[PDB]
């Protein structure tokens, strides 16, 4: 099965998922000098005050916090989106070292980690139908750099002990994802894909310009998670990021000058 090691990592994925060599794959390098400012783009509208988190899960390739998405509780609108997208989960990608770990890069700069907040377009009724549509998902990407601790992340770091191995889950209620946002919502946006199999090209990417800072101690705890299940030989969950893919016929647009 696919993963991030030498015999099953990203360079191998195309044998089981040939869309890996597709026309609108993610992530990409954001060249800040060639991105086009578009005054037509609207500000993002993030409405997370009624979010209901349920659970945190180690899925064997990352950890993810899941939200109740049976109603319009936590939604993203605006920016380049048409319609309403509900939050279903967020997860992270990170490195074995502070100088790598993000999926997107900015002028080839890598960050220590990247947060993905995944939302699906309510017009398609459920997540499984949305991923089959070119405008089915909207993913907010936030970079993490190492510096000062992020208070709103600590609740997450504290429970990782309890979901160390693949398939472990824990109740995780009353977590407010607003504490993970930077001050500014300026963004870049381009059409792309999921960055893990099945790599479907159903995502409008919205990547925030401003990183959030986390402390070395906080990302250290990420690196203690395991890819393996309980009882299996220990393999640390690190470097679970896909490298930048060719931009091909796409335009990155910026909401700012
Ligand atoms: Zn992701």
């Amino acid at each position: 099965h696919w993963g991030y090691g030498k015999h099953n990592g990203p360079e191998h994925w195309h044998k089981d998922f040939p869309i890996a060599k597709g026309e609108r794959q993610s992530p990409v390098d954001i060249d800040t000098h060639t991105a086009k400012y578009d005054p037509s783009l609207k500000p993002l509208s993030v409405s997370y005050d009624q979010a209901t988190s349920l659970r945190i899960l180690n899925n064997g390739h990352s950890f993810q916090v899941e939200f109740d998405d049976s109603q319009d509780k936590a939604v993203l609108k605006g920016g380049p989106l048409d319609g309403t997208y509900r939050l279903i989960q967020f997860h992270f990608h990170w490195g074995s070292l502070d100088g790598q770990g993000s999926e997107h890069t900015v002028d080839k700069k890598k960050y220590a980690a990247e947060l993905h907040l995944v939302h699906w377009n309510t017009k398609y009724g459920d997540f499984g139908k949305a991923v089959q549509q070119p405008d089915g998902l909207a993913v907010l990407g936030i970079f993490l750099k190492v510096g000062s601790a992020k208070p709103g992340l600590q609740k997450v770091v504290d429970v990782l002990d309890s979901i160390k191995t693949k398939g472990k889950s824990a109740d995780f209620t009353n977590f407010d994802p607003r504490g993970l946002l930077p001050e500014s919502l300026d963004y870049w946006t381009y059409p792309g894909s999921l960055t893990t199999p099945p790599l479907l090209e159903c995502v409008t990417w919205i990547v925030l310009k401003e990183p959030i800072s986390v402390s070395s101690e906080q990302v250290l705890k990420f690196r203690k998670l395991n890819f393996n299940g309980e009882g299996e030989p220990e393999e640390l969950m690190v470097d679970n990021w896909r490298p930048a893919q060719p931009l091909k016929n796409r335009q990155i647009k910026a909401s700012f000058k």
